[PDB]
């Protein structure tokens, strides 16, 4: 997150850090059993890190659980980027308190100029590299469709949404990827991509989660 804060410990009990022997991509936990990040954060041997905060230090609120199971949309495409969407499952059941809480699913698609939470361990530079240790995080209005689409001519589809400042200094960046992007409670989207980082005219792009939730919920009951 470039331009962002410190969230607070445990303030997004949600976001969840996938861990292959390093942070290398947010999500969302949506049940006890299930998350959802980014198809473009797939890979094997996955444990998903509850109740983090400082990833380099046991603090004392994690929960460690390997995943079971990757299930990447049917329709992801990794060249354009469409349908960046994943739900992961976990070994065995988290337990759910204050600190590691389960997001709810949209049951409408937000509006442009809706205020959401976007968070993660991803760069905190625009210019350079410096990753941090703490959660950080980001309040970020939904941008308009057309906007979107005049910002990365022919590369937002109707499963994309922008969201940040077209004057750029605020956004999300490398290693947020797969992390969430909440507005009134509800998990709106997932971080998907852009060009670099809190750059003039080049928000960040997010899946759009509301079209997903029926997949989200078929797939659940199913797997
Ligand atoms: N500035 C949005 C954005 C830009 C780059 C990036 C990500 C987000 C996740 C992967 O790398
Ligand atoms: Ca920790």
């Amino acid at each position: 997150i470039v331009g962002g804060y410190t969230c607070g410990a445990n303030t997004v009990p949600y976001q969840v850090s996938l861990n292959s022997g390093y942070h290398f991509c947010g999500g969302s936990l949506i049940n006890s059993q299930w998350v959802v990040s980014a198809a473009h954060c797939y890979k094997s041997g996955i444990q998903v890190r509850l109740g983090e905060d400082n990833i380099n230090v046991v603090e004392g609120n994690e929960q460690f659980i390997s995943a079971s199971k990757s299930i990447v949309h049917p329709s992801y495409n990794s060249n354009t980027l469409n349908n960046d969407i994943m739900l992961i499952k976990l070994k065995s059941a988290a337990s759910l308190n204050s600190r590691v809480a389960s997001i709810s699913l949209p049951t409408s698609c937000a509006s442009a100029g809706t205020q959401c939470l976007i968070s993660g361990w991803g760069n905190t530079k625009s210019s350079g590299t410096s990753y941090p240790d703490v959660l950080k995080c980001l309040k970020a209005p939904i941008l308009s469709d057309s906007s979107c689409k005049s910002a990365y001519p022919g590369q937002i589809t109707s499963n994309m949404f922008c969201a940040g400042y077209l004057e750029g200094g605020k956004d999300s960046c490398q290693g947020d990827s797969g992390g969430p992007v909440v507005c009134s409670g509800k998990l709106q989207g997932i971080v998907s991509w852009g060009s670099g980082c809190a750059q003039k005219n080049k928000p960040g792009v997010y899946t759009k989660v509301c079209n997903y939730v029926s997949w989200i919920k078929q797939t659940i009951a199913s797997n």
